[PDB]
């Protein structure tokens, strides 16, 4: 399992956690030098457990689907929580079985539903290491409205940073001060599946995307990604959602 302690955390130790997170996701091939997540995995092998410790040393364990880096649920003390989605319900068959009770959250895990439940878009939710500490704290005591906002933070500070080096760097800059995500950060999150697909299709297309992917850059300008030479491909993205799952 992969572990992260907010007590004494600094950009370096958080860098190490995110490296571990990526290293725990299995793959058999690379496509243009980027690990390609597997089409599927059967049983409990499908799910990685992340141990997260807040500053006061309290912990949660988060279950992550290794084929797509999606959070399915988490354990907080003796209570398990799982999204209201069939994927998570299936996961509940394999992790945290020894929880004293199982609570199903009143939303699915996708950003759009989480933002509704939280009552705000992640454009206005500050993220960073302090926010992750807070998020962990919030998830320890069930509130479902507060938990939605806390999961938006957790997702972005764990999964999305694993997917993209630019996002991991954003979080490192927010090690001791939160800040809502840049628009580019949001655009990357939203393009992961698309980018993953197009990079894969590029393999029999001389490195050229079948359909260009539209991002936003750090300056706020709308940018077109058309091929694998782009820095998004060459430097930023770190994991590829397998087209079998798109
Ligand atoms: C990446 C992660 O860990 N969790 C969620 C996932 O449940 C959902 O499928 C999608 C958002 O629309 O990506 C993240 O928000
Ligand atoms: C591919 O992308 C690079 C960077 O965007 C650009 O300079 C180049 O003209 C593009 N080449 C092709 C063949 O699309």
């Amino acid at each position: 399992d992969v572990s992260f302690r907010l007590s004494g955390a600094d950009p370096s130790s958080y860098g190490m956690f995110i490296k571990d997170l990526r290293n725990a996701l299995p793959h058999t091939e690379k496509v243009y030098n980027i690990p390609l997540l597997l089409p599927s995995v059967s049983g409990a092998g499908r799910y990685l457990l992340m141990h997260l410790f807040n500053y006061d040393g309290n912990t949660i364990t988060v279950a992550v689907d290794v084929t797509n880096v999606y959070i399915m649920g988490y354990l907080a003390l003796t209570t398990s929580y799982f999204f209201n989605e069939p994927a998570a319900d299936l996961a509940s068959q394999y992790v945290f079985r020894s929880a004293r009770r199982k609570i199903t959250l009143p939303y699915s895990g996708n950003y759009e539903r989480l933002q509704i439940a939280a009552g705000k878009p992640r454009e206005k939710i500050p993220i960073g290491l302090p926010a992750l500490d807070t998020a962990i704290s919030t998830l320890l005591h069930y509130d479902s409205t507060a938990a939605a906002g806390a999961l938006l933070v957790l997702i972005q500070t764990t999964a999305e940073a694993a997917r993209f080096k630019y996002i991991e760097q954003q979080i490192q800059e927010r090690a001791y001060r939160d800040e809502v995500p840049s628009s580019a950060t949001i655009s990357l999150e939203n393009s992961w599946s698309g980018l993953s697909k197009q990079i894969q299709l590029a393999q029999g297309n001389n490195g050229v995307f079948r359909t260009p992917t539209v991002l936003v850059d750090s300056k706020g300008n709308r940018v077109q990604i058309t091929n694998v030479t782009s820095n998004v491909v060459t430097s930023n993205i770190q994991l590829l959602l397998n087209t079998k799952n798109i």
